[PDB]
């Protein structure tokens, strides 16, 4: 015997990573990072899906990875369109 001696996994933290998604809005609202009205008629800025955390797309990048706080108590509301044929 005395053979198998191994181990030691390690890799980065792809939950930590913030799920930020191109999308519009309807109403001004203003980034979450720098904090600036994000104007833009289509892929105005980004929104998180756990935090919802709105952002510039060029701010999303400098946002930290940190993602996944339990310390909020506000929350918007999501609206939606129709359309016909
Ligand atoms: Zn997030
Ligand atoms: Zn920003």
């Amino acid at each position: 015997g005395s053979s198998g001696s191994s181990g030691g996994p390690d890799t980065d933290d792809p939950r930590s990573k913030h799920k930020f998604k191109i999308h519009t809005y309807g109403s001004p609202t203003f980034c979450d990072h720098c904090g600036s009205l994000l104007y833009g008629l289509i892929h105005q800025g980004m929104k998180c899906d756990t935090c919802d955390m709105n952002v510039h797309k060029q701010c999303v990048i400098n946002v930290p990875s940190l993602c996944g706080m339990d310390h909020t108590e506000k929350r918007g509301r999501i609206y939606l369109k129709a359309e016909v044929a």
